[PDB]
């Protein structure tokens, strides 16, 4: 409609530095190289301000909800729950913050681009609308 959305269902299409940054996080090595392949799909669920992702990455899927500005309990990659909070930066831009990661979430036409940083690990996802 008139008012952008992020809603949709997207798959993955590229991905760079999966493995340093699921090792970073401390993830069994024999489930990154099993999930390195994947070509995850991803649903995201927009209603106004309030969000719920679900997302796969690698061979974890992994299902969050909250309110832009509004404090939030995510899980992480790890499966710890962590309190933080979404804002927007522009309307088509999610960023987060977890235990140091960075988190950047952009919808472009039907590409999001997904960057997680931790470090100096810059782990990158480009995924297209289904």
């Amino acid at each position: 409609g008139s008012h952008m959305s992020f809603s949709g269902k997207y798959q993955l299409q590229s991905q760079e530095n999966f493995e340093a940054f699921m090792k970073a996080i401390g993830l069994p090595e024999e489930l990154i190289q099993k999930g390195k392949d994947i070509k995850g799909v991803s649903e995201i669920v927009q209603n106004g301000k309030h969000f719920k992702f679900t997302i796969t990455a690698g061979s974890k899927v992994i299902q969050n909800e909250f309110t832009v500005g509004e404090e939030c309990e995510l899980e992480t990659m790890t499966g710890e729950k962590v309190k933080t909070v979404v804002q927007l930066e522009g309307d088509n831009k999610l960023v987060t913050t977890f235990k140091n990661i960075k988190s950047v979430t952009e919808l472009n036409g039907d590409i999001i681009t997904n960057t997680m940083t931790l470090g100096d690990i810059v782990f990158k996802r480009i995924s297209k609308r289904i």
